[PDB]
């Protein structure tokens, strides 16, 4: 069914910010699982696999709307090397593909495209809740110094 | 079955007593919750769920003895910013709260309505153990240090 | 994530309603089951749960949103003495909250907070099922007279 | 098999009765669920599924006669305001209905299509128990009265 | 263990009122079962049960306290020849029953008896569920009047 | 609860829309199934009941908004005679009724009938697969040949 | 445990080459599935999730090895526009891909890396089975003829 180009264009962006997102949550999840974080190890591996059904679900859309998904253009990664850099560069990342998401999400109501609207606020919605745990625990860190923090992901939750 | 005009003044007071605790118990689990601190917002989650129950036993007493009850009038309630001072503050309104039960129980024996008596005094436990819980928590808090009283709050138990 | 103040606004607003709804719906639910109106403490029990799992979204989204839930305000009750009366507070009073409600879900849109929209047409969905099941019973006092009305009520559904 | 060109008009004409009366209990149905009347939805419905059923076995028929269904030329729906006057729509439409049927059993008989005839009894015989179950139905407005009626219809059997 | 002597008296006249309670009850269990009441027969033979399950208690209890249970002299049944009438009847038997426990309750607190104290607060408790239930009925004949009211009676609930 | 009159002057046109595609789905299926074809009879079916189900979802609402259903007004079928006509007629009605989707659902959003909105994106979700499923199958045929596409329909998937 | 720089550069450059393979068999998965291509679907997502497997062991491995796994430089992807296309261009990708894995593990061993050469060898297997299922398919194509080719990838296997 031909959709709107501009629509199609929007969702090949948005599937590049989860491209993204999925690479530096895997890795991430990996440097946590390496350094004995356990629990961090989890979620963020978690986290990583909720991106890849995001993208998922933008390749099936873009294909349906007869568009090319791009999966060939990697945008920057920004990797850090210690828990607290790491984890306020997945919110950053978060932050910002959200404020994409809204632009698309007004966009796609524009020219009547309520099915692409539809998919794009359960995935504004999941985002929201990678957002929320990154806050906090950044949060947590503060409030209960970062030693404390660390030993409170050696185990599994 | 007509009841006593003051004791049915007694327990509208004290149905005011548990509408407020039951919002300020409420609001303070879904802030712990927010913050990450699961433990806390299970425990007053439960401890609102409570007063909701107390409530329904001053509701549906007041109605059996033909009065009116008053679920208008709010009293203040007293949020706080941070942990110990939302604990201090649910403590003071149990405190209060006791104070008033203790002086109805004795009232209902007077006019010789035991059954109201009967209810109030298995309220009145339920309230001791509520205190229990805040006291040995701020006791807690001062024992081992908030930064490790927080990291204790993180898992549910 | 810093929500829009105006978002936060109407949320504090919509949480308002849901806590007058609360209380009028419990302690009509009350009044009916002294009466021993069975059905009608059922229906009216269940709705006032709905209107305390509305109130407790709205909580954790506000504060998701940085804001600070209102639980202090509560709006004006109308009790009502009789029971077509106390169906018609009701009434009137969904009706205002879903007038409230409507103008909020236009306003996140404008503002491009999706999730707060998502959230508010679930519950204004929940709002029209409350809405139906008092104009249906409205209509059958009409229609079968009000002493039928009352059988019917006697035994639980 | 080529069929008798007049079995299928016969086979056609039914068909176009059953589609009316599809439509037309489905509507009154709904119309009864939507007053409450749950018990009146319930018989309604499942008798609209009848009718889809009967619909179903003609559209097979006509095909294996090698003739053409025709679902295009929808006959006059008679929908009514309260519940007397829908039931006695429902009513004169089954009889009018139950009349082609014995027509064009006799004429099936004569042409030697035994197959499409034991079809149609059968038919016939699902159509005398929905006329009975209307008749009855309006005998018993009569007898009770319409309140006692309405009243009687509000749960489900 | 030796009693208080007045404390076995009082006990002696609620175990009295038990006695005529019990037969009263169980008569006009009888009654309504005879005329076809179901419901009424239902809850009036559970209710005799409960006089009995109390007389049982009053009886081991004066035993136990070294006095005579006195099973002899059995105070006035008012039977009443018509629904409302019956009820009436057990209502204000049951109020007149209260009056005595209330004094009861009083006077063994008073001399320090307080198992025979605990006991009559729980046998007050069952008491006001006897009173309430009758009260309702009462208003519920009221509201929807009579004939409904009976139609309401043929099943067990 | 009174609706908008254009919001139910839009819910009787997609109502219309519904019932020509029950009309032609059903048919079509059982073509399929008289010609063998037993995977397309299948699908066809499971859209036709689909579509069955819309209809129940456009009736309900309407009558919660206070308007009138109009099952009576049938707008134009195209039956076609092979199978790639058939699967075009499908879908050139599909598309249409898509259409028709996206201005109601534009319309329900101005006028603030968000409940209508929601329930007609979810309608208009599912009609979009309809549309896949016929696009889908009309690019096979051109691809495997019509012979070889015939053969992978006769038995059941 | 600090590794053999030359090792993880190799390691790296495997990991690149899953990568690569990750998106092109994913998207190739899609694009079938898409067609309606259900039984290609199913096989090119599973080699998807094989890679994702393989990219997962090598960036543990890397990290281990104290070395920094490269997510971030995505090699040239060649997606097809048609069936044979793609298959060929997924053979071309796991032939260079072999090749890359049998110069690491020659060199491992050198260096005395035998557990980077065990899960090499592992991975190789794997590739291996890649590579026969797409020369498999290929040498299908040209000997059924792409229609029946096409018409045997309908259903799951
Ligand atoms: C186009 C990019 C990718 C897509 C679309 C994708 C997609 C998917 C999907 C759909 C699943 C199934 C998840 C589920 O339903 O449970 C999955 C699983 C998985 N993915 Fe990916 N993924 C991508 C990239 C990656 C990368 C780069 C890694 C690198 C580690 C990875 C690692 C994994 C792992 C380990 C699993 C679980 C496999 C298992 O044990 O079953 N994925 N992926
Ligand atoms: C008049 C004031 C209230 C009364 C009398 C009341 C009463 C009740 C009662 C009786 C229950 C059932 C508890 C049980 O048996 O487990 C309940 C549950 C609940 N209440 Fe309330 N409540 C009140 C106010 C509130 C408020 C202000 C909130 C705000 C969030 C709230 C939130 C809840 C929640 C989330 C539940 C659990 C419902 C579920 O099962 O999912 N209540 N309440
Ligand atoms: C009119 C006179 C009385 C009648 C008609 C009567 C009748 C009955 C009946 C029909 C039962 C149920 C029996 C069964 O099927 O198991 C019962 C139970 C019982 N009765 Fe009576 N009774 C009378 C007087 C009393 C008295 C004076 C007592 C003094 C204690 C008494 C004590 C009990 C007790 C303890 C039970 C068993 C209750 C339970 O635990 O379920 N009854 N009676
Ligand atoms: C107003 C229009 C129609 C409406 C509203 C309607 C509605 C429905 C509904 C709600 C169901 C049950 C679906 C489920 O939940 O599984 C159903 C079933 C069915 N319908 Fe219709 N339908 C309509 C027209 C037709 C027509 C013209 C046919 C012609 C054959 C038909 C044939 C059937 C059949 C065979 C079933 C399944 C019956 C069974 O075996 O239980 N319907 N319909
Ligand atoms: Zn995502
Ligand atoms: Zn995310
Ligand atoms: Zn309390
Ligand atoms: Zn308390
Ligand atoms: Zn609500
Ligand atoms: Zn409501
Ligand atoms: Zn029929
Ligand atoms: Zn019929
Ligand atoms: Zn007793
Ligand atoms: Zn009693
Ligand atoms: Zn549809
Ligand atoms: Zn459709
Ligand atoms: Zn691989
Ligand atoms: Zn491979």
């Amino acid at each position: 069914m031909k959709g709107d180009t501009k629509v199609i264009n929007y969702l090949n962006k948005l599937l590049g910010n989860e491209l993204v997102a999925i690479n530096q949550y895997f890795l991430h999840a990996r440097m946590f699982k390496n350094w004995g974080l356990k629990r961090l190890n989890d979620v963020e591996y978690h986290e990583s696999i909720d991106e890849m059904k995001h993208a998922d679900r933008y390749i099936e859309r873009i294909l349906f709307l007869e568009g090319l998904p791009n999966l060939q253009d990697l945008g920057k990664l920004n990797i850090g090397e210690d828990v607290e850099e790491m984890l306020r560069s997945d919110l950053a990342l978060e932050l910002d593909g959200a404020k994409n998401l809204r632009e698309a999400i007004g966009y796609a109501d524009s020219v009547h495209d309520y099915v692409s609207r539809d998919m794009m606020i359960e995935i504004l919605r999941d985002e929201e809740g990678h957002i929320d745990w990154l806050e906090t625990e950044l949060d947590l860190i503060q409030k209960m110094g970062l030693q404390n923090y660390l030993q409170a992901q050696i185990r599994e939750e």
